[PDB]
């Protein structure tokens, strides 16, 4: 049988692109997408049937929706991420912890296969930052990461105690042409693409040799669907590292220079993202994902850069190459 899929937190970047991919694969009638607010006027989800307002902090309203829709799969995606959560920790705990609590209880009660993402922010400086393993010391330096260590462990206990089919990946940095860049931990990368198209200096807040694991969004979407399709018996764990490729800001600059055939002006002035990024892995070991459920990626850094420099003009109006 084909799934009936509920997505919560659908107005995040991942949630939007995943929502659209699930509608495309399974049909709109089989997917229900929700968020605490309505999509913006020009948002990809605006005006679509099967898009609803749900406050997942209201456990009774969350239950009511799940009871009515009868999902077989849920992607529980609400999140307050690293930079934002350091300044708004109470909201981060509400969103990252309490809505997850409710989601897991609903998955138990209503027999739902439940995806809740984790993050490389779950790691800190004791992780072993070269080819970081799936099992290692977790000492996150952000309250986002703190909350996701707890999600990983609580979901895994729900699997052990009740047989809840809980699945998760530790998302690396996720690059998308749709991203509106600001002060996010990985937003330097998006700024650097924008500066290149604008032909303006980029002041990068992450230091030139600070490597991080990254993925291009099309690859992420493929993996998020694949892990949920996999037979349970093939999964040896609940929580998997997944990666595309690692890069540092200096390596991204060279990729962009190769793709534009221009010199790109970058200066480095450390900002808050650096301290956060330096506590994260340089690269991930994703072998368990590859072997258990066939995680794979199509894009490398130059293929990504050629597509980003095409798509940003289309989506944001910036000058083409």
């Amino acid at each position: 049988h084909m799934p009936r899929v509920l997505v919560t937190g659908a107005l995040g970047q991942i949630g939007t692109d995943l929502s659209l991919a699930l509608r495309d694969k399974f049909g709109a009638d089989s997917v229900l997408v929700s968020d605490v607010v309505e999509p913006g006027a020009k948002h990809p989800l605006a005006g679509l049937k099967g898009v609803e307002k749900l406050d997942c902090l209201d456990s009774n309203g969350f239950e009511k929706l799940v009871k009515e829709f009868k999902p077989t799969w849920m992607y529980h995606l609400p999140a307050i991420m690293s930079v934002r959560g350091e300044a708004e920790p109470d909201l981060a705990m509400d969103i990252n912890v309490n809505t997850t609590r409710y989601a897991l209880e609903l998955a138990r009660k209503y027999n739902i296969r439940i995806f809740i993402p984790s993050t490389i922010a779950a790691f800190g400086d004791k992780c072993g930052k070269t080819m970081t393993k799936d099992d290692t010391i977790m000492n996150p330096s952000t309250v986002y990461g703190v909350t996701k260590v707890y999600t990983e462990l609580l979901g895994t206990w729900y699997r052990q105690k009740y047989g809840v089919d809980f699945r998760s990946v530790r998302l690396p940095g996720i690059i998308s042409a749709a991203t509106l860049p600001g002060g996010g931990a990985t937003d330097y990368a998006i700024h650097m693409y924008h500066s290149a198209l604008l032909q303006k200096k980029c002041v990068c807040p992450v230091l030139p040799y600070e490597s991080l694991p990254m993925m291009y969004m099309p690859d992420t979407l493929n993996s998020l669907v694949k892990i949920m399709e996999a037979p349970l018996e093939k999964l040896t764990r609940t929580v998997y590292n997944i990666t595309g490729f690692s890069f540092s800001p200096s390596e991204l600059r060279f990729s962009i220079e190769r793709c534009t055939d221009r010199t790109i002006e970058v200066e480095y002035v450390e900002g808050p993202a650096q301290k956060i990024a330096n506590s994260w892995p340089d690269s991930l070991d994703d072998s368990n994902a590859r072997n258990d459920w066939g995680h794979q990626v199509k894009y490398d850094i130059d293929m990504m850069s050629e597509d980003m420099l095409r798509q940003i003009p289309i989506l944001h109006g910036l000058p083409s190459l």
